[PDB]
């Protein structure tokens, strides 16, 4: 007789409304780990994040978008707000494991770059300083309608993937606190990306 050979897999285009990745922020603790499910209609975010279907998928070039709640017994999203330059949000899906990093929140030039230098390369502080991602901000409110925030290359024209382009990870919630009038977005910028098969999960779960 025969048997399957058992790998990491995974569909190369989720399956809508069902969960495909799990993500992890150590900052927030250990106990802080929600599933990722495909798609953002209601019924989507009410166990956790959900991916905007149109946006790319972790670990790829352009950016991967999701959103989620901010209140409630378990709200994915309340704290946002608390997350510094360089803390890390950790993806994983079927398949892989990817880092990324909270990207400069508010400030500019000089202060941009040491705060970047922190924790991307050289040439990823220099893009986020004087280049391509030189105007996207880690943190900051906005309207509902402000479609861009998820665009391959964030609060830009530029909607496909590009081979020149960073991953680009963006968390969308309700804003203010008890209110849905406004959206906070977070951008942080892929460091690390990895196929799983291996006990290997990445040294950022251990920070915090
Ligand atoms: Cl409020």
């Amino acid at each position: 007789q025969w048997k399957e050979r058992v790998n990491p897999r995974k569909k190369l285009t989720p399956e809508l409304g069902e969960a495909f990745a799990r993500m992890y922020i150590p900052q927030f603790g250990s106990d802080f780990q929600f599933a990722i499910v495909e798609g953002t209609t209601d019924a989507d975010l009410e166990a956790g994040p959900g991916h905007y279907n149109d946006t790319q998928l972790p670990g790829e070039r352009g950016n991967f978008a999701v959103a989620g709640h901010r209140v409630g017994k378990g709200a994915p999203f309340n704290d946002l707000g608390n997350l510094n330059v360089c803390d890390a949000i950790v993806v994983e899906t079927r398949t892989s494991w990817s880092v990324y990093r909270v990207m400069p929140v508010d400030s500019s030039g000089q202060q941009r770059y040491d705060e970047a230098m922190g924790c991307f390369t050289p040439e990823q502080a220099e893009r986020i300083t004087h280049g391509d991602y030189e105007h996207v901000n880690g943190r900051f409110i906005t309207t509902p309608g402000d479609v861009s925030t998820i665009s391959a290359l964030p609060e830009t024209d530029v909607i496909e993937a590009d081979p020149g382009m960073e991953g680009i990870m963006t968390m969308t919630t309700c804003h203010p606190q008890f209110s849905n009038a406004e959206r906070m977005i977070v951008h942080a910028m892929l460091t690390e990306h990895f196929p799983k098969n291996g006990d290997n999960k990445p040294a950022a779960l251990e920070e915090g």
